[PDB]
């Protein structure tokens, strides 16, 4: 309910401070608090004295730089790979699946935490493919323009599979698809008969940090199933993302 | 009398979010109250986590949480420093008879943002090798980042002007050692400025601050005397700013 109420109230001033351009008064911050004005004053006040708010000279509040401290601490303590596996111990919807969580170096994706499941390559920690081949390579080979494709792919890796993107070209139709959608599908471009959805892990910055995929039997799944299943990991990673620092 | 019964819950999250932060090993609840000493512990933890304020592992332990970035980045975005400096000045009535600057370096000049206390005006540029500010905030460089910016050296202004790379790198030399510059009537004759560095949350010098008297107004250990004050306000400063 509303628990801990002096917590919450200062809570959602520092919010307003952090998201209003201009420097506000005293009276104006008043205005967003349930409390009489006595009471609204002495909490700004006392979380000016507790250094969470700065006084400037003309009586308005900004943010104290103590708060640095804090977010320097979370910075310090993320691991993306501990918050990968507790985010996954409650979405008991991906249960049925293996998944996995890459960061991408060049052309390639190197798994980095993987929870496995029933599905009938085995992907292993350290590992690496072809970015352009795998889920996770192309949610994360997305976000480049034609450019930078262009110098990280001067030679294109040749095929896993009969399936595997042949070229320069190809990869570009499936990544504009990609982007239209925020879901990324290899349908067996690494081992026949597996297919597998991505979607990207975003940092504080905003930049796409880690791409996270699903796994599961091709011939299992319906394209409307599969479609589904890109929105649902589509939002648990951009839930995911928020853990991390990422503000949509 | 409402609000008031839960003012004790900010201090004690304060102490929370300071452990948290510093304690390189993440800590369970147990661990953080007996550590803290706390009482209503539980209640608090579950509202901080709640809120974000902290992250709560698969393992019981506890991080900070995602939501005070959102306060250092309101921070950071709003962030004035001329705003800072006026008012910090303004409560250091010690400091009233002298004029005093703020600059920023932009390549190799320093650019006048604030004036206190007729010589100067906002928007003015120098050459840093020649200004109190521009020496202090050079210092602060690499001597390969000296080279790449006075491989054409700026003409002097007076026939006390540093002349060359060289003699500008003994002069930063000296600075460095004291922590703070001296311009000795390189800008004009019988001006002598004392600067010292203003730092931002990563540590780098962002803005220099100087006091300008007469040179003869400057007994030798004056000048030591308000070279160690402004050393202080420049501290007092930074903090203010992230530092």
């Amino acid at each position: 309910s509303d628990t801990v109420p002096a917590l919450r109230r200062a809570v959602r001033i520092l919010d307003l401070v952090a998201g209003s351009p201009r420097d506000l008064t005293a009276a104006e911050l008043t205005r967003f608090l349930d409390l009489p004005k006595s009471s609204a004053h002495g909490l700004l006040a006392v979380m000016t004295e507790l250094d969470l708010l700065a006084r400037s000279a003309d009586g308005t509040l900004r943010i104290g730089p103590h708060s640095l401290r804090w977010a320097n601490g979370f910075l310090s303590h993320l691991d993306i790979v501990s918050t990968f596996n507790d985010h996954l111990a409650q979405r008991h919807d991906l249960d049925p699946y293996t998944v996995t969580l890459t960061v991408r170096e060049g052309g390639e994706v190197v798994y980095i935490g993987c929870r496995n499941s029933a599905q009938p390559h085995t992907f292993r920690i350290g590992m690496r493919l072809p970015a352009p081949f795998t889920a996770t390579g192309k949610i994360l080979l997305s976000d480049l323009g034609p450019g930078e494709l262009r110098m990280l792919f001067s030679q294109f890796p040749q095929p896993l599979t009969s399936r595997s993107v042949a070229g320069l070209s190809q990869l570009e139709e499936e990544l504009a698809l990609t982007r239209a959608r925020g879901y990324s599908i290899d349908d067996g471009q690494i081992r026949e008969g597996m297919l597998c959805i991505g979607a990207a892990i975003r940092d504080y910055s905003g930049a796409a940090s880690a791409g996270i995929a699903i796994s599961l039997i091709r011939s299992e799944a319906s394209d409307e199933k599969i479609a589904y299943l890109g929105e649902e990991l589509r939002t648990t990673a951009n839930a995911l993302s928020e853990k991390l620092g990422y503000r949509s």
